[PDB]
């Protein structure tokens, strides 16, 4: 993995983390330890999941004999995986394969965090920040933002990493939106999903997909049933979409211009008449 060499960005890192020093910090790829060494004097505990194992020995052995050492937990395992502790802030490195999962397994882990300090690829970090209309929109940003509040803090040069990437990357600071708005995510991927698909074209275009009748066909066949509605001999699920999409005004509108109360307003459209993206 990329180990982060340069102090100087280390340290810009940290206090752009903003420790205060009753506050447990989860570090994501210590690696070495170079960052875990620095947050150690400054935190109350802090808990390092290690990306590599044979990293572990030595990370262990840098902190042993210190002061400090009885607050460096050390989880080895799959972080996508594992249950998370309470931590208060985050600081981490992030391969890119890992990238984006991580993000939402910040953003749905509850207790609330205060923020996350997180190194990403650089068109990474331009698409989390990306307003509606930018080239890089997608639904990565409007995911994201859904959920939280993404900064993007500083660019990154790939000279200061062991062995050095192939692109710049940047920092990025993530404040999860507390309380998070009252949108079922999962119903809310679902949709924004299928209109990212091709996000130039329209979302009457969006839903003639067949991937995404079968899906609200089959959904739509669920709420029949809990509902004792009676599917009309006739009917037809890709009119209804029509319809719904027609009638809120979307049908011609495409994803790559929409913001999130756009979406609200397209879900809630979809909803109410009994079709949801689950």
């Amino acid at each position: 993995q990329h180990i982060l060499k340069n102090p100087l960005i280390i340290n810009s890192i940290i206090d752009k983390a903003a420790l205060r020093p009753t506050d447990v910090v989860l570090e994501v790829g210590p690696g070495t330890g170079n960052m875990t060494v620095k947050l150690l004097e400054k935190a109350k505990k802090v808990v390092a999941c290690e990306l590599d194992p044979r990293l572990v020995a030595e990370l262990h052995k840098r902190v042993q004999g210190t002061p400090v050492a009885s607050k460096l937990q050390v989880l080895v395992g799959d972080v996508l995986k594992t249950d998370l502790p309470f931590f208060d802030t985050c600081v981490a490195n992030l391969p890119y394969q890992i990238s984006s999962p991580f993000v939402f397994k910040l953003l749905l882990h509850r207790p609330f965090f205060r923020c996350a300090i997180l190194m990403f690829q650089r068109e990474f970090a331009l698409r989390l920040v990306a307003k509606p209309g930018d080239k890089l929109y997608c639904r990565l940003s409007i995911n994201t933002q859904l959920l939280a509040r993404v900064d993007h803090l500083m660019k990154v040069g790939k000279n200061n990493f062991r062995p050095p990437p192939k692109v710049e990357s940047s920092v990025v600071r993530i404040e999860p939106k507390n309380p998070p708005p009252p949108i079922n995510f999962q119903e809310w991927d679902g949709l924004v999903r299928i209109t990212f698909v091709r996000k130039n074209k329209t979302l009457s275009a969006a839903f003639k997909s067949s991937a995404v009748q079968q899906l609200l066909e089959k959904n739509y066949r669920i709420h029949c049933s809990v509902h004792n509605i009676i599917i009309p001999e006739d009917f037809s699920i890709a009119d209804k979409i029509q319809q719904i999409l027609t009638s809120t005004g979307f049908s011609d509108k495409r994803a790559r211009s929409m913001d999130i109360d756009d979406f609200i307003r397209l879900l809630h459209g979809f909803n109410a008449e009994g079709i949801h993206f689950s």
